[PDB]
């Protein structure tokens, strides 16, 4: 995340901090993620589809810091990787950027719902908030875009929805951004999602109730002028999410 402020897990209790063992036995930060049930963890298919071994990822829950063990925290194996069959990768526009991750402690057990573990409510179809509305995102993501390293300590921000006419304008995407696509953005482009925020949530409040709007895909740099991150639509993707974790 560009900006915005540092947080703690209580205050994104859906957030899933997702790492990836390597040969030898090192650990390293891939995603987040957000938990939609206690079973299921969703986050974009662009960050496992380079390694797509479920055995390989480790899901904490409860987690604030990148690499602290958060009083409460609750430690995961992945059950169940799936990824979209119709992902697809543009040299920007990622396309069906969208996965579940079926979760299992060592004992066999899902998510123990907490003060600090929560799920996120799904959106209804054809109802997303209109173009102006403010929304947050959650991250473990670069500071800037010259940073190798990712913060210690989680952060968020909030950013404004833009309409897809205004993304397709030639300046900003132009046809490369779709109906299947969420645009958002500062105004001033000094805040935004970047790389490692990927697969995380943005969160928009709808008619008073919080709702996983969008999965953090793509964009062009971070934080740049004319240049919106862009959001997978969970609204679309509603009969493929019932349908994988029936
Ligand atoms: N401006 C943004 N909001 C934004 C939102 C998401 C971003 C995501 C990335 C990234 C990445 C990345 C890095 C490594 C691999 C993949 C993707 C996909 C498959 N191969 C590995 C970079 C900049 C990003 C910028």
């Amino acid at each position: 995340i560009i900006g915005g402020e540092f947080t703690t897990i209580e205050n994104q209790p859906w957030f899933a901090a997702i790492y990836r063992r390597h040969r030898g036995g090192s650990v390293t930060y891939v995603c987040g993620g957000s938990l939609i049930s206690p079973c299921w963890v969703i986050s974009a298919t662009h960050c496992f589809i380079d390694y797509p071994k479920k055995e390989d990822y480790i899901v904490y829950l409860g987690r604030s810091r990148l690499n602290s063990n958060t009083q409460g925290e609750m430690k995961f194996e992945v059950e169940n990787l799936i990824l979209h069959k119709d992902y697809s990768a543009d040299t920007l526009a990622h396309h069906n950027d969208i996965a579940l991750l079926k979760i299992r402690s060592k004992e066999g057990r899902c998510a123990q719902p907490s003060r600090t573990i929560q799920t996120i409510a799904l959106p209804s179809m054809y109802n997303d908030p209109q173009f102006g509305t403010s929304c947050e995102i959650t991250g473990f993501g670069k500071e800037q875009s010259t940073d190798y390293l990712y913060p210690e300590q989680l952060k968020m921000t909030v950013v404004k929805l833009i309409s897809h006419r205004e993304c397709q304008q030639p300046h900003y995407y132009g046809s490369e951004v779709t109906t299947k696509m969420l645009c958002a953005a500062d105004p001033q482009w000094k805040t935004d999602s970047c790389q490692g925020d990927s697969g995380g949530p943005l969160v928009c409040s709808l008619q008073g109730r919080m709702t996983l709007t969008g999965i953090v895909s793509w964009g062009r740099g971070c934080a740049l002028k004319d240049k919106p991150g862009v959001y997978t639509r969970v609204s679309h993707f509603l009969p493929w999410i019932r349908s994988h974790t029936k």
